[PDB]
C-alpha cells in the first residue's frame, strides 16, 4: 500500500539549491536543481509521491573507523531515516557493502581547482612543492581516495594533507571553494569534476579546473538492502539515460547556467 | 553443489579478446589475449571460482528478434543457460538489463565517428545535413538501437537514412566497418563506440581518427543471468578493481601503451 518515499539529498550546487522565493515556497517546492529535476522524473517512472528531505549532517556518508558508525546520507539509508538518496553520492566499494546503488546516471573524475594564475598544472605538481596548500571536502569519497591510494604522488599527497596545519580539509564544498578564491593562489581544492567545472563557469570567474582527472567514477542513486524501488529506480536510470534526459539535464545546469561567457 | 568451473562468452573484438599468433600449439584459456582476457583473469581471481573462456558461437553481441523474441548473441548464451556469465565490450542497455544483470560499469563509452583522414564531417549534424558521404553502424548491436530508437532530432534523420540506404551501409563485424571506411576514399563514415574507435586511431596505418564529440554516455558491464550466485561478488569485484587503479592500467596496456601511430 502506497506511501510517500523519503528521499535524502544534499545542499551542494547545482544538484540541490534553495530557490531565490524559496521562504514563500513549502515542501519540495522550495528546491531546485539537477537532482531536483532526476527525483521527479524517477519517481515519475517509478509511480511514487516523495518528499525531499536535506540530510541532517550535511556530509555524504563516511563510516567512523572506531565506532563502525556511518554518517551522512549512506548513514540516512542504513538507519531507516530515508527511503532513497537521489544526489551526487560516489558508487563505492565500501558503499556498495552496505547499500545499493543504481547504474551511474552522471560520470566524474577527482580533480584539481585551482585561483587563476596559480602555478599549478597537475597532481604531481601540488605534491612536488609546499608553499600552496591543498585539501579535500571531509566524510566524502575524495578523502577516502587519498586515504587508500597506494599511488606514489597520491600517497605523498595523504601524507601532507593529513598532518598539515592548520587543517587543509573543510566540511562543505562551498567552503573548499571559499578558501581558494580567498587565498591569493596559495590554497588548491581536490573535488569532483563536476562541481569543478560548474564553479568554472560561474561568477567571478576567479576559479579552473587543472590537469587530467585523476580517477573516473560515477554517481549513483542509492536504496537500503532489501528496497522493494531497487530494480525500478535502476532500470529508471537507464530509460532516463537513453532518452537523453540526463544530458539534458546537465545542459541545463552547467553550460545553460555559465556566467562566465 | 561441488565447484564447477564458469563458462565465460566473449567475442574476439580486438583488443578485447584476440587469437595469439602461437594459438594452435597452446590450450584452453591460454589461446586467446587481450583487455577482457587480463579482466576475466582477475574477475575469476577476486570472486574465486576456475572459468573456461568461450567464443560466442553466433558472432554476435546481443539483439532480440521482434518477431520470434528470439535473443541471439551473448545476451543469448545468458538467457538461455549456455554461458554463466559474459566479460565482454557488452553496452549496458535497458532492454538487456531488463533480462540480464550487469555489473556497474568498468569502462566509459560513447557512439562516436570515424572518418578517414581528411574526410569534410565533424560532427553527427555535419553528417546528417549531406549526402555525399555514406555512414552507417555495425548490423546488430546498442549502436544500431541507439538510432532506431531515437527521438532527437539528428539522429531520427540519420536513422530515416541509414534504414533505406542501398547498398547496406551495416556492417557484420567492427573490422568491416573500419575496412570499409579506409577503402572508400573519405565517402564512409562509420558510427561506432568511442573505445573501439580510440583503439583504431592508434594503430597502423593511422588513417583514420575520431571526430566530434560522442553522442552519448554509457558503459560496458559484465552480465550475469538472473539469479546468479555471482551477481554480487562480480559487482563488488569491478569496484574493488577500479579503485585499486587495474581498470585504468588495462586500458593503457591494451590501447596506448603498444600504440604504432607516436
Ligand atoms: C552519464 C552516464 C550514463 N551511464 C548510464 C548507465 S551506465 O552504467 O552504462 N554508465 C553510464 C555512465 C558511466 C558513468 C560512470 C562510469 O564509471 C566507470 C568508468 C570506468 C572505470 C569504472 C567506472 C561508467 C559509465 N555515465
Ligand atoms: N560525491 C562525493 C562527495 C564529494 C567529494 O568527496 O569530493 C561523495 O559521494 O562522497
Ligand atoms: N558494445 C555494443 C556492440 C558495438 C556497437 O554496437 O557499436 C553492444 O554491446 O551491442
Ligand atoms: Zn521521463
Amino acid at each position: 500500500s502506497n506511501k510517500t518515499v523519503v528521499v535524502t539529498t544534499i545542499l551542494e550546487s547545482p544538484y540541490v539549491m534553495m530557490k531565490k522565493n524559496h521562504e514563500m515556497l513549502e515542501g519540495n517546492e522550495r528546491y531546485e536543481g539537477y537532482c531536483v529535476d532526476l527525483a521527479a522524473e524517477i519517481a515519475k517512472h517509478c509511480g511514487f509521491k516523495y518528499k525531499l528531505t536535506i540530510v541532517g549532517d550535511g556530509k555524504y556518508g563516511a563510516r567512523d573507523a572506531d565506532t563502525k558508525i556511518w554518517n551522512g546520507m549512506v548513514g540516512e539509508l542504513v538507519y531507516g531515516k530515508a527511503d532513497i538518496a537521489i544526489a551526487p553520492l560516489t558508487i563505492t566499494l565500501v558503499r556498495e557493502e552496505v547499500i545499493d546503488f543504481s547504474k551511474p546516471f552522471m560520470s566524474l573524475g577527482i580533480s584539481i581547482m585551482i585561483k587563476k594564475g596559480t602555478p599549478i598544472e597537475s597532481a604531481e605538481d601540488l605534491s612536488k612543492q609546499t608553499e600552496i596548500a591543498y585539501g579535500t571536502l571531509d566524510s566524502g569519497s575524495t578523502k577516502e581516495f587519498f586515504r587508500r591510494s597506494k599511488i606514489a604522488v597520491f600517497d605523498k599527497m595523504w601524507t601532507y594533507m593529513r598532518s598539515a596545519e592548520p587543517s587543509v580539509f573543510v566540511r562543505t564544498t562551498a567552503e573548499g571553494v571559499a578558501r581558494v578564491r580567498k587565498s591569493k593562489g596559495k590554497y588548491a581544492y581536490l573535488l569532483e569534476s563536476t562541481m569543478n567545472e560548474y564553479i568554472e563557469q560561474r561568477k567571478p570567474c576567479d576559479t579552473m579546473k587543472v590537469g587530467g582527472n585523476l580517477d573516473s567514477k560515477g554517481y549513483g542513486i542509492a536504496t537500503p538492502k532489501g528496497s522493494s524501488l531497487r530494480n525500478a529506480v535502476n532500470l529508471a536510470v537507464l530509460k532516463l539515460n537513453e532518452q537523453g534526459l540526463l544530458d539534458k539535464l546537465k545542459n541545463k545546469w552547467w553550460y545553460d547556467k555559465g556566467e562566465c561567457g
